[PDB]
């Protein structure tokens, strides 16, 4: 709030994730300045997740005290205790994009989600008696790695792409060819700019297994075409991490807001300095604390995703709903 400039969340309950994945999309300059533009003058007042994540924005960028997501919350409804339980993160940030997407739609900023965090891979099967391949084009704005036996992020995405046989009692069928030996994979077409990984470490019991991933990381090796225009290299940006055994824990993330390397812990209101060890090698486990999710940039677009956003970047009309609120809350 002062040590840093940062001003966390309050913890209102067992919210879990929750105030990680904010603070996450918040710092998410390019998304955070498309969900002020959005239009939310007619929308409900406590039943809108677009209108209730722009004044939590708001209240981010302005407010000097832990902010509240009470009404957020509310927003899509998940006021029960076992609510968040029964839900991934993924999930969540799923839920809150496609709410401010359609409520996008038309505007100037219409599709700008899809332009950070949407990608393109291609599921196939092949097999090696006939010649029939089936291909499938689809769009993905997560990635779930495995991580059990996996070193680092490198064989995670060796594994992920990995082909699989299709043979014995597992014949593929080829339609008119009958029952056929072939192999089955995936592989990615485009990566986004912003780039969300978690972490299978809930396989109904939490693993806390070593697990390594670089500051930098380069995925060229990944693609079908490379492009030497834009590689596919990406820097760390946000690191969310969790400690328990099993079922509870401290919910911390880690994060270098403006992608220079200086790192800053978030403990909801807590918001204080540290050093990029503690929030890579020292999250990597193997202690008995470790990281479920990570963001990544990409190092061309990285300065369009975290470009400056000052009070003027706020519409004039929802400056004065979010502050007549305020005010008539006093
Ligand atoms: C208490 C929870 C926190 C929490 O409630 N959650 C649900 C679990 C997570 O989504 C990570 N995760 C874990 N396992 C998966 C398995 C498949 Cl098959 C696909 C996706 C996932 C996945 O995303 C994180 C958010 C936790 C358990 C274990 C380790 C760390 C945290
Ligand atoms: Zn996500
Ligand atoms: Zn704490």
């Amino acid at each position: 709030k002062k040590h840093t400039g940062y001003v966390g969340l309050k913890n209102q309950g067992a919210t879990c994730y929750m105030n990680s994945l904010l603070q996450t999309l918040f710092f998410t300059n390019q998304l955070r300045k498309a969900v002020y533009m959005m239009p939310t003058e007619g929308d409900d007042s406590s039943k809108s997740v677009p209108l209730a994540l722009q004044r939590v924005f708001y209240e981010l960028q302005h407010s000097d005290k832990p902010v509240g997501t009470k009404k957020l919350t509310k927003s899509f409804g998940w006021e029960t205790l076992d609510s968040f339980m029964q839900h991934d993160v993924q999930e969540l940030c799923r839920v809150l994009l496609d709410n401010v997407e359609n409520k996008m739609k038309g505007t100037c900023v219409e599709g700008t989600i899809p332009k950070l965090f949407r990608g393109k891979m291609v599921s196939y099967i092949q097999c090696k008696e006939v010649d029939y391949r089936s291909d499938r084009r689809e769009d993905y704005y997560d990635i779930q790695l495995s991580i059990k036996g996996k070193k680092n992020i490198f064989e995670s995405f060796v594994d992920y792409v990995a082909v699989e046989q299709l043979d014995g009692d597992n014949k593929y069928d080829a339609g008119e060819h009958g029952l056929q030996e072939a192999e089955k994979g995936v592989k990615f077409l485009t990566l986004p700019p912003v780039l969300h990984l978690q972490l299978m470490r809930f396989m109904n019991i939490k693993i806390n297994d070593r697990f390594e991933f670089p500051e930098q990381l380069p995925l060229d090796e990944f693609l079908q075409k490379t492009d030497p225009k834009d590689p596919a290299n990406y820097i760390l940006h946000a690191v969310l991490v969790h400690s328990g055994d099993n079922h509870g824990g401290h919910y911390v993330v880690y994060l270098n807001p403006k992608g220079d390397g200086k790192w800053c812990k978030f403990d909801d209101d807590v918001v204080s300095r540290c050093t990029k060890e503690e929030a890579i090698e020292h999250n990597y486990g193997g202690h008995c604390t470790n990281a479920y999710m990570l963001v990544y940039i990409r190092e061309s677009k990285l300065s369009e995703v975290l470009q400056a956003v000052t009070d003027h970047d706020i519409p004039q009309q929802l400056v004065e709903r979010l502050q007549e609120e305020k005010r008539i809350e006093a």
